[PDB]
DNA sequence: CGCGCGGGA
DNA sequence: CCCGCGCG
């Protein structure tokens, strides 16, 4: 029973209830952004507003609650309606919150019962130098109660489901309400500038007679000198104003052992007057869903008003398409306050757009399911498998005779012997080409493979997986592995634990996992994970088409490619890649940053969009933007350089991994292609110089990431191993080692290194950072793709002029103003569902893996 | 090159 | 708050 709750609630009082529970037969925590973390991380009770829980129910991450009908009598009926998705109770209600009318008793002993009285009161109070009303007009959450009083709704509700095609923005009731709000602004009774902080400051300072706020504000008003009351929201045209109602709710996740135990704790250890009172003592709960305790609290007039307005209002829809509703209505109110549209114009356009975006979002969810379940172009067959197995077994004989003749196995000039683990190694730089791995210096006996990872012995199995997964490693000279998926997830967590435990660095616990990693230096390998058919981390569709594997242990499982290590023979391609890194470094095109605190120093290039730079309106880091304008030879030179670097590396990988192009084609949108680096799935490229990196999962990158290494100057490197602790392996990069791995789902790092001589190990990742490609596809939509270079040229000149006239603080004013315009442009395209990549709508990230292949052997 | 300013949130 | 940016 580990219960999550938001940090700003009463956790210590809940801990009291849980102590009183643990006795008769637990740990409450406050993780940052719980509402984003819980959606990704479920694969435990959770305390959060019901509106997210509807999305968790479409996501199946919440246990159906089965409360007794006598228990359901203990709480209010509308609270249970807030937690029932598709006719199934998704959680237990706790608290009820909604906006109320807050008023200063010394200016206003009798607050107005109707909105229509307010204009008359403002006249009088303006004569005294004060005002009738000040509330946040910037967010529709606050303005909607007035708008919807006379009719008008978000999405129509019937049969326990919201019709996303039936929006109520344009209804006559909504038109009258928005009209009354704008009339108040025109007569200077309110000013369309008024935000949360302004209105809060003006009320708590006695400068206005009323504001509109929820219970969170009560705590702040209590510190002021204001004698205030809290009452029902004014009626509009004799109608109750309808504030949205949020029910703080406790839910149980479908990935939980303790389900009937947790159900017992919630029913008769917290949802009691004793338990809710202990929490209310810690932090104020507001109104309560339990009828017994709500009658106690409502003795407080402020609490009675909160439940009053909550019952007079509408329960906030728990569907994700409410985001569309919110963006369209936010724009309608803003425009109709600033006279940028008529009330009737702004509500008509918001009705249209909100319904449009709700439609596209449901369409996008179904398109995403096809992405996740997509299959590689079928090249597997039993005949193909057999003929490929003959070719592989033959290449194994050819490779064995080549090893007898040469006296050992070799990667470039480096002696490969998997009996030894290479702890330090020497590189020679005989000439101006890349430094070459020549000698193993320090070693230990090579630790065995961990029990969850198996080397595939059969050439037939090697062929099965090669054809079905789109992997063709160097024939006769590779090792394929199979990793159980449950144990892979266990070990990923064990590795993150060790890193945390060490102080977010390489320390003893990370070193302990490393000591049991097996060396695959010099080797070319692929690790396939296998998912047993349920009868969590990864999401294979077991309804997909099934192949008959030759090995029975695959039957009833799905396979996917989590990691592959390549050894690139030095030649034309390594010359091209290394030359581009040298060109970009020499030309000052890398943006030096610190990563993971001060874990390491990385250099970045590629098609970033650093929104933090306000003048940034085109692809590239800020040096790139400048180079296109200031060059006196060719403005696109660095872009040609970046495209060739990404395409040469991509091509090298593609030859061995035929699924990579398939993945690129599957996840990059038409709108995203111009902002990828050439015809690859790479938009950002890193570069490290002799850096270790701590063990981590990359969360906001693509499905598969590429890392490559190369060397300059002679010397000796100790440490610097690349480690994949959940696959139970590590390796020293040699002449030109590349790893392609699923970084969303595979913990990885790089041990610290110590060097002798001038030797430099250059590490570089080629990855897909989806935020930059999405924002750039959005900028392209709003302004035109080919117009961004011209806009970026104008913004650089405008800022440089400002600096050279009025000082740097003028220049900063200009940059911040450009950021707001860029931001608004992006937000509009974002609201129209413009994306550069396809993303999981549930997780807000790219899928965990792709191209799952189901195997069955009847 | 250390450090303030800065954006999205 | 983080695989930026530009100023002293
Ligand atoms: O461990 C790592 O090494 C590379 C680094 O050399 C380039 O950034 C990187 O991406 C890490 O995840
Ligand atoms: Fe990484």
């Amino acid at each position: 029973l580990v219960i999550w709750i938001n940090g700003d609630k009463g956790y210590n009082g809940l801990a009291e209830v849980g102590k009183k529970f643990e006795k008769d037969t637990v740990t409450v925590e406050h993780p940052d952004k719980l509402e984003e973390k819980f959606p990704q991380v479920a694969a435990d009770i959770i305390f959060w507003a019901h509106d997210r829980f509807g999305g968790y129910a479409q996501s199946g991450l919440l246990a159906e609650i089965t409360p007794a009908a006598a228990f359901q009598d203990k709480l209010y009926p509308f609270t249970w309606d807030a937690v029932r998705y598709n006719g199934k109770l998704i959680a237990y209600p706790i608290a009820v919150e909604a906006l109320s009318l807050i008023y200063n008793k010394d200016l206003l002993p009798n607050p107005p019962k109707t909105w229509e009285e307010i204009p008359a009161l403002d006249k009088e109070l303006k004569a005294k130098g004060k005002s009738a009303l000040m509330f946040n007009l910037q967010e529709p959450y606050f303005t909607w109660p007035l708008i919807a009083a006379d009719g008008g709704y978000a999405f129509k509700y019937a049969a326990g489901k919201y019709d996303i095609k039936d929006v109520g923005v344009d209804n006559a009731g909504a038109k009258a309400g928005l009209t009354f709000l704008v009339d108040l602004i025109k007569n200077k009774h309110m000013n369309a500038d008024t935000d949360y902080s302004i209105a809060e400051a003006a009320f708590n300072k006695g400068e206005t007679a009323m504001t509109i706020n929820g219970p969170w504000a009560w705590s702040n008003i209590d510190t002021s000198a204001v004698n205030y009351g809290v009452t029902v929201l004014p009626t509009f045209k004799g109608q109750p104003s309808k504030p949205f109602v949020g029910v703080l709710s406790a839910g149980i996740n479908a990935a939980s052992p303790n389900k009937e135990l947790a159900k017992e704790f919630l029913e008769n250890y917290l949802l009691t007057d004793e338990g809710l009172e202990a929490v209310n003592k810690d932090k104020p709960l507001g109104a309560v869903a339990l009828k017994s305790y709500e009658e106690e609290l409502a003795k407080d007039p402020r609490i009675a008003a909160t439940m009053e307005n909550a019952q007079k209002g509408e329960i906030m829809p728990n569907i994700p398409q409410m985001s569309a509703f919110w963006y369209a209505v936010r724009t309608a109110v803003i425009n109709a306050a600033s006279g940028r549209q008529t009330v009737d114009a702004a509500l008509a356009a918001a009705q249209t757009n909100a319904a449009r975006a709700a439609a596209m979002s449901v369409a996008l969810a179904s398109e995403y399911q096809l992405v996740q379940n997509a299959q590689l172009p079928q090249r597997w067959s039993q005949s193909a498998r057999k003929s490929l197995a003959i070719l592989e077994a033959t290449a194994r004989k050819e490779a064995t005779a080549q090893m007898e003749a040469a006296g050992g196995s070799f990667c470039g000039q480096f002696p490969v012997d998997p009996a030894f683990k290479v702890l330090s190694l020497e590189y020679s730089a005989p000439n101006p080409d890349i430094a070459r791995a020549i000698r193993r210096v320090d070693s230990v006996p090579n630790p065995p493979l961990p029990s969850h990872v198996v080397a595939i012995q059969s050439t037939a199995v090697d062929a099965d997986l090669s054809l079905a997964m789109g992997v063709s490693l160097t024939p006769g000279r590779h090792t394929s592995y199979l990793v159980d998926a449950r144990a892979l997830q266990q070990s990923n967590s064990a590795a993150v634990a060790a890193r945390k435990a060490d102080g977010d660095k390489w320390g003893p616990a990370c070193d302990e996992m490393f000591r049991g990693c097996r060396c695959v230096t010099g080797q070319e390998v692929v690790f396939y994970t296998a998912v047993k058919e349920p009868a969590s981390l990864f999401k294979p569709s077991f309804d997909g088409p099934a192949f008959r594997p030759s090995w029975g242990e695959l039957s009833g499982k799905a396979t996917g490619v989590v990691a592959c290590v390549l050894q690139v023979p030095i030649g034309k391609e390594t010359d091209i890649i290394c030359a581009e890194y040298d060109n970009l470094v020499s030309k000052g095109q890398f943006a030096t940053v610190d990563r993971f605190g001060g874990d390491h120093t990385v250099n970045m290039t590629g098609n970033a969009l650093i929104q933090n730079d306000g003048k940034a309106i085109s692809k590239g880091y800020a040096v790139a933007h400048r180079a296109r304008v200031t060059s006196n030879v060719y403005g696109k030179a660095n872009d040609v350089s970046l495209q060739r670097l990404a395409e040469t590396v991509w091509s090298v990988v593609e030859k061995r991994l035929s699924f990579m192009p398939a993945y690129r084609d599957l996840v990059i949108t038409e709108q995203g292609k111009p902002f990828m680096l050439g015809a690859t799935a790479t938009n950002i490229i890193s570069l490290t110089e002799n850096q270790g990196v701590m063990l981590h999962l990359d969360t906001d990158d693509g499905v598969w990431t590429i890392i490559l290494w190369f060397h300059r100057h002679s010397g000796i490197i100790a440490g610097g191993e690349f480690v994949l602790p959940s696959l139970g392996i590590s390796f020293q990069p040699l002449d030109f080692t590349i790893v392609v791995f699923a970084a969303n789902t595979i913990v990885h790092g790089t041990r610290p290194l110590q060097t002798t001589g001038k030797i430099i190990r250059w590490g570089s990742s080629h990855f897909l950072r989806f935020k930059d490609v999405n924002a750039l596809a959005q900028l392209g939509a709003a302004y035109g793709v080919d117009e961004l270079d011209a806009k970026q040229r104008d913004q650089l000149e405008e800022v440089d002029a400002a600096n050279s006239k009025d000082g740097v603080g003028a220049a900063r004013r200009v940059a911040s103003c450009m950021a707001a315009e860029r931001k608004a442009a992006i937000e509009a395209q974002k609201a129209a569902c413009v994306r550069g990549v396809v993303m999981n709508p549930c997780t807000g990230r790219m899928p965990s893996l792709l191209f799952w292949q189901v195997w069955r052997k009847p």
